[PDB]
C-alpha cells in the first residue's frame, strides 16, 4: 500500500508511459515527471526509479527520480 516506492523499468510504451515493477511485487505505469522532462532525464530499460503512485489507482503513477 505505500505511495512512493522504488522500482525497475521494464519497457517503455507509446505517450510517454513505462512499465515498471516495483520493489513491492506490483507492476504499474508511469510517466516522467514535468522536472525531469524539463531536465532531459533519460529513461531506459532497467533504470532503478523512485514511483509517486496515483491516489486513484496504484497501478499508475510518475516517475520522479531515476538513479544515476
Amino acid at each position: 500500500g505505500a505511495i512512493e516506492v522504488e522500482g525497475r523499468v521494464v519497457e517503455p510504451l507509446p505517450n510517454a508511459m513505462f512499465r515498471i515493477e516495483l520493489e513491492n511485487g506490483h507492476k504499474v505505469l508511469a510517466h516522467i515527471s514535468g522536472k525531469m522532462r524539463q531536465h532531459y532525464i533519460r529513461i531506459l530499460p532497467e533504470d532503478r526509479v523512485v514511483v509517486e503512485l496515483s491516489p486513484y489507482d496504484l497501478s499508475r503513477g510518475r516517475i520522479v527520480y531515476r538513479y544515476k
